[PDB]
């Protein structure tokens, strides 16, 4: 019924080592983080191989769509990578060409200057454009239920569940508060703040802390730490309880569309040139647009922009973290035959924590999880829940802020 034309994937990088050591971090247990065997941020040989599976999963499965050919190199651009400046992002994208198309050499692009940080992944970041200071304040207390003390009264059965796993009323922190006559709670001992400056938003106290430590816990157990949480985590239950506190933080700064739509806006550029036939021509980092395959290595935060300025939501069954490591938000364009009319389909693909805790490899017959999306505000639907090139046109130009675009 429908031909594949066209894949975008924008892809979070894989497993890596936590990006800070903070002496907050060893105040609240009085048990040892475990070392990780790369530099801060910086992603694990074994992120690069759970990568790689993705990779060989996506040849499959667009050799099976008729997208590329089973044997040999995709020829003059066929596939493009193109990866933020970070090392993780780098190597996420050379990762991802040795699975997809091994020896292939497929170039994986970055702007020119890699000491600097590249506005297409945040253009907050080089002061593109400004955040509106007070719009975003209300979004983001509104969706938090009115106040950072509803959000937290409302989830204290999972800072309750982290403190279990820090052991933190043995503590440092909870010990000097114990000395104090002080009862010890997370929540109460880091109290938190909404921060928003025209660059960034962000939490104080204990909702970025737990944010960073659940993260943490998973990353351990995708790289094969023999005991994750001092293992204290030992069920799918408490896996789930502790990020949730994650991706609460997430749906706070990274969904709201307040937020999202300003720091998605140069993806969202990008991914539309990418999905709208077009004469092929070179453009950003020496790409040419159209192509059949383009692979973009990125953030955790780009996939939840993207989610909230497309008003795409999603729960990632089997995977905590609803923005894991090598989690894929993968954009297509299909053609329908009956009448050659385009469609766009959006899906979430992403390994289960258990196929990253377990290295499994992927194929057609192994795939990893894949949860179907829908443009909510798509008004132009077909049977397959897909929304025409057109009204994914629409809501792109909706959605896009100008003054945010490169």
């Amino acid at each position: 019924e429908l031909k594949l034309e066209s894949v975008v994937i924008v892809s979070r990088h894989g497993v890596r080592a936590p990006t800070k050591a903070t002496q907050l971090m060893q105040d609240v247990t009085p048990d040892a983080w475990p070392t990780w065997p790369v530099k801060l941020g910086w992603l694990t040989p074994r992120g690069g191989e759970l990568i790689a599976y993705l990779g060989h999963y996506q040849r499959q499965r667009l050799v099976a769509d008729g997208l590329l050919a089973k044997k040999g190199c995709p020829q003059s651009g066929q596939v493009a990578i193109i990866a933020d400046v970070d090392e993780r992002t780098r190597k996420t994208g050379e990762a991802f060409a040795a699975g997809l198309a091994p020896d292939c050499a497929i170039t994986v692009h970055t702007q020119a200057d890699t000491s600097s940080p590249d506005p297409l992944f945040n253009p907050l970041k080089t002061g593109v454009c400004q955040l509106d200071n007070a719009n975003v304040t209300d979004a983001i207390l509104s969706r938090a239920g009115g106040s950072i003390a509803d959000f937290t009264g409302h989830r204290q059965t999972a800072f309750r569940e982290l403190e279990r796993v820090l052991n933190f009323p043995q503590s440092n922190l909870c010990l000097k508060r114990e000395k104090q006559d002080e009862s010890c709670s997370l929540t109460q001992a880091l109290p938190s703040e909404l921060k928003v400056s025209a660059d960034n938003v962000s939490l104080t106290g204990a909702v970025s802390l737990a944010s960073m430590l659940t993260e943490i816990f998973l990353l351990q157990q995708a790289q094969g730490m023999p005991e994750p949480g001092w293992g204290r985590i030992t069920d799918s239950h408490q896996w789930n309880t502790l990020l949730s506190l994650h991706n609460a933080q997430f749906y706070l700064l990274q969904r709201t569309p307040e937020v999202a739509r300003s720091r998605a806006t140069p993806l969202l550029d990008l991914i539309k040139t990418a999905l709208t036939p077009h004469p092929p021509q070179k453009q950003a980092y020496g790409v040419t647009l159209p192509t059949s395959v383009l692979f973009i290595a990125g953030h955790a935060t780009n996939l939840a922009n993207l989610g909230g300025a497309l008003e795409l939501n999603w729960t990632l069954p089997g995977q905590p973290d609803n923005t894991p490591p090598g989690g894929e938000l993968v954009f297509e364009r299909w053609r329908r035959l009956s009448d050659n009319s385009q469609w766009i389909q959006v899906s979430l693909v992403f390994q289960t924590l258990q196929q990253m805790r377990d290295k499994t490899p992927l194929s057609l017959n192994t795939p990893p999880g894949e949860v179907k999306l829908t443009l909510a505000g798509c008004e132009e639907r077909n049977a397959q829940g897909m929304c025409s090139l057109a009204g994914f046109t629409q809501i792109v130009n909706e959605a896009r802020i100008p003054a945010c675009s490169l």
